[PDB]
């Protein structure tokens, strides 16, 4: 399959359609507010049945609700959820989190997100930017094929196909620009992940 | 004008008794994680029948998905919405945005709420912890009545009823303690907001 995460951000049936017509095409989807706020928690199961699903509900609160939310997430069939670095020490953990340490756009990350990443374990993988290449690959650098690299900011306006893999993530996560046309899955073709064979 | 936000922290049809039951008794009612996963968006429309609304999905996302998440909610009948400020300067703005800068949990946040507080503006107001009724004193210091506060945080595992806006708040967000038995909102009786009357 090709080294891509599909953001489902659309309405749920065009999601469930989008999910079925790219099963074992692509490497999973990506399921957020978008779809939460139609009908509730249950699309994440239904999006589930047709691969990988990456809840991202940019996970910011405190354990014990941290807990809670991640719990029922992946009880409803997600492999795993993005959360917020910038919680640490307060951190959730375990092998379905993926934390993000540097965003898209300009955030306070921006001051601190290589000493952040290297103070981080004992999580699925860590979120960098795609439309900033070298930051994935310093990140990459530093911890190695240790932990996976997932990395949106890749389309139109932000790392071309393929720039965050070859500068060492594992999978892109792209949205509008696959959902507007899915046979614009094939410019992925030539890739690999970097370092691991699912998200 | 009880002081008090309800976190309705439950079920679907609890969270609507409770809410029914309260009406016009409490400043207004909290809705998250746990409501939003069950119901979806409906749940907001829902409770705002008996009482202004704060929609509290901790939104930690890049500006447009933020600002378009906060106006979506407040379409629905959310009086306004909690969102992040590690994300400054790539902050939604206006008068529906409530600012999170430091949790009762230990964070980044810890290490520089003051300098965001300080660099936020043209917001509704700030969310600061109400178990550390130092830093509420602290953030009327630096910002007057030119913005809300409102803190969780309260309760027998937090700071005593009142202590946050005695401090300085305006209101203090209760979950269980307050679910558990409605009738502890007469703890809140001999209290006002600080600034302003209502959230
Ligand atoms: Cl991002
Ligand atoms: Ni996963
Ligand atoms: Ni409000």
């Amino acid at each position: 399959n090709l080294p891509l995460v599909v953001a489902l951000d659309t309405e749920v049936l065009k999601a469930i359609d989008v999910a079925k017509r790219l099963k074992g095409a692509v490497a999973g989807f990506k399921v957020g507010w978008d779809l939460i706020f139609e009908g509730g928690i249950s699309i994440v199961g239904e999006i589930a049945r047709y691969g990988n699903v990456i809840v991202d509900l940019k996970i910011a609160d405190v354990p014990h609700v941290a807990s809670r939310v991640v719990e029922k997430l992946v009880n409803r069939g997600a492999c795993c959820v993005i959360v917020h670095g910038f919680l640490h020490p307060s951190l959730p953990r375990g092998q379905h989190v993926y934390v993000l340490v540097k965003m898209t756009a300009p955030t306070i990350y921006d001051e601190m997100w290589e000493k952040l990443l290297n103070s981080v374990q004992d999580v699925r993988g860590f979120v960098l930017p795609g439309n900033q290449p070298e930051v994935v690959a310093q990140a990459r650098k530093r911890i190695g094929c240790s932990y996976r690299i997932i990395s949106p900011g890749i389309g139109p306006q932000g790392g071309r196909p393929g720039a965050a893999i070859e500068a060492g993530a594992d999978f892109e996560i792209v949205g509008r620009y696959v959902l507007e046309d899915p046979a614009r899955i094939s410019q992925w073709a030539q890739y690999r992940p970097t370092c691991f064979e699912t998200p």
